[PDB]
């Protein structure tokens, strides 16, 4: 009976950062409340200022990280604004039938809608908008995000064993298809609904002409690097809706990695890169050794530091000669 | 001694069904006998009317589904009928040597011949045409399938338990290369040699105009969807000759993946989605507990709705308000 | 403390063979001494005759194997000679820290350095060239191999037992991106600096114009092909630094495969193709079972037969007519 169930109602916060949790449960099963409003926006995703209109949940790219438990209930609010112009909805790869919840959360602008599922297997997956006939226009205009549904008793590794992390941080990865003029200008349109017909031309192509986390090219580097000390035990949440994807932390790895991102399987250990297949989110769990920058990159280096698929970590503490020393510093022969 | 092993003659039937067998082998080894007859034929593979000249086992695209068990003999017969042009093969890869039966088994039209090999190894393979200097042409005119080697005590899940599916369907997923003239659009050609050397030339650009399920655009819709019940267990093997491809049940899960598709590994616990690399068959249980209409799709949304790599469940039986519910139908605020 | 332990200096062989090593480790850990020089030179890549400036470690494409146990110390001395004319410098997927010794080793021409890491995870793991803001430009290059590190007790099954090959071969698998004319022609340069601004247009459009084993078409094919007996146990280690690639022995299997490389996951069985991620090192472990001629192929088959991507073994040893037989030879009907 869920009328007689403890009520939660959580707030979420924008990517990469993640609303606080608890790791192992505290309560019995609950149902956990969110509320998401749609918002369709020009966003700036480049150096050049190439600009395109994106489509989002809660006014970010990738949309907010919810984070629930194995057998809670997520009871989410869609708000469509009439300020928007598309027919929106949202399916999460986390739940079960009426095509993941996209058949009953339809909304037009000026129209919500109140959606609940139970959360019965655990791990990270995929949500996403999934309108009739205009599916990977929405996905590729950055309307998806990810949810992960915790074990009631927190992260295992391979032997059963307790893992703990002390930070995580929220990578969603987008591909997007921005239309060219025959000379290779990106093209700019006043509203969604223009770019249309281009959009699904530029899709057809197979190839994005941008790869982007958290919404922009060097979204995460500079100032807006992810942060930790040597020591910390950090959980990177990776999503890709529709490409794959083939994450590695440069002068890291991967400890137990869980590619395809459900926790009831054991973790692949010492990963140096994994594949996140397009339609997944994937888990990696690293404990920094050593400090300094750290890049976090789509192992296709092209898609990396060509199209925009790189981040920073800055990692601060004390450096280990044991692991790594520079013998002989570069110097003339 | 196999000239005393009992011996049974297997009529194959069209994808996406599969002809009948035991999941437990009831009799000891067999000699299990196949005939396939290749058939080039026209194939209209979209809404358009494009036309491509299609390679093809026994008429389908896929070629179908063949079921033995571990340590069984395969003997396939394999026939040319002199109405064909060009000379094919067969490489399983599920056999060992001589390039997959592939150096044995050149047949010009006209021409017929009988292979033979133990099928050693537990496991969904594929198989496909390879003959020398026209492999990838072969392939991505639609000649391959998949033969699935049972264990010889049916599959078990990842604590050794029995599994056993109601329901079996074969989904073999095909990326064509059609060429096109300078506008963009698909040119046709009087016979399969005509097409040759337009098609290494699209070929080339690693970019497939056509993404399909069992040889066509909807060939898996409206009424040719897959049927199962609430409560029913269905495996859905999964092949790609040629290309990564990334399935995925809109509404549903993988509840036990064999992603690489051999069952001596444990399976993958509850998958949103699933890598089957290029040249790999994979295979998926589910039990389904919702009814109404599911999507299967490649999950480059991309290729699943733009370029034709989606097909339809239609789920029969009593909808679960537990584990999905609208709370709130869409309505104006 | 380091300056107590044993050092042996190790000269490296070009691929596809491997430096003589122990498998299970017969010392204590050693620190392990490398010395590789940069050769940037020009490289036929097909019969065409199409050129390209490589970038190489120690002359080849890819550069050579790395052997060494688990907890050894890795000591490479890295050697930039006056007559090439970029900065170079390494990164080890192996390594913890300074962007797996990016950071530590960049070297103009006419400079040396001499750096050292402790291999503390077991496995095959990439190695390349990362010099800030020409990434992947040097390693689509050329500039890129392996380092194998393994377990000091060698390899083991699924069970824990030991696993004991008999020969060892390297594949490296490079995606080369040359720049084209309006016809499609291949252009040339005189120099790698010439060809940079063209280069970043190629690899901008993600399509490979080459895809090759050992740094070239057919490097591996004719009197290259690699060697073995029926009955011998084989591993293959196979790395792409940059693109996904899908191996596949035709005619053969991976009996136990590590598809990301990392020794301490149980190796997966049975594969028929397995996918390799684009900016890992993998590893097949083969028993032969049947004499012949074998292909070694990435099962995206136009990848494979028309870009390049295809190597030979050839067996010798006698047929197993039990495993496989024509009964039938090809005749007319
Ligand atoms: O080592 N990451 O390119
Ligand atoms: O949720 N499948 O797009
Ligand atoms: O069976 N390898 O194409
Ligand atoms: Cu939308
Ligand atoms: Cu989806
Ligand atoms: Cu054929
Ligand atoms: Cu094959
Ligand atoms: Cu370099
Ligand atoms: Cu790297």
């Amino acid at each position: 009976d869920i009328s007689t169930l403890p009520r939660v109602k959580v707030d979420l916060v924008k990517p990469p950062f993640v609303h606080a949790h608890d790791q192992v449960a505290k309560t019995g099963p609950r149902v956990v409340e969110f509320t998401m409003t749609i918002e369709e926006k020009k966003l700036v995703i480049d150096r050049e200022g190439t600009e395109i209109h994106a489509m989002t949940f809660n006014g970010s790219v990738p949309g907010p990280l919810m984070v629930v438990h194995e057998n809670d209930y997520v009871e989410l609010r869609l708000i469509n604004p009439d300020t928007n112009t598309l027919l929106h909805n949202i399916d999460f790869h986390a739940a079960t039938g009426a095509l993941g919840g996209g058949a009953l959360t339809q909304v037009n602008p000026g129209e919500e809608t109140t959606l609940r599922f139970k959360a019965t297997k655990p791990g990270v997956f995929v949500y996403h908008c999934a309108p009739e006939g205009m599916v990977p226009w929405h996905v590729t205009s950055g309307m998806n995000g990810a949810i992960m549904v915790l074990p009631r008793d927190g992260l295992k590794d391979e032997k059963g064993q307790p893992l703990t992390y002390d930070k995580i941080y929220y990578v969603g990865e987008q591909d997007f298809y921005v239309p060219k003029d025959e000379a290779g200008n990106y093209k700019k349109y006043e509203t969604p609904g223009e770019a249309y017909e281009d959009a699904v031309k530029a899709m057809r192509t197979l190839t994005p002409t941008h790869i982007v986390f958290n919404g922009a090219v060097g979204a995460l580097t500079g100032d807006h690097a992810l942060t930790a000390a040597v020591g910390e035990r950090v959980l990177v949440v990776h999503s890709q809706a529709n490409r794959d994807t083939r994450p590695h932390l440069i002068g890291g790895h991967g400890d137990y990695v869980w590619a395809t991102g459900k926790f009831r399987n054991p973790p692949d250990l010492d990963q140096e890169t994994w594949l996140i297949p397009g339609g997944t989110a994937g888990a990696a769990f690293y404990t920094f050794r050593q400090p300094g920058v750290y890049a976090y990159v789509n192992h296709n280096l092209i898609e990396a530091f060509e199209l925009g698929a790189a981040g920073h970590f800055k990692v601060t503490g004390e450096w280990n000669d044991d692991l790594m020393t520079s013998v002989v510093k570069p110097a003339s022969m």
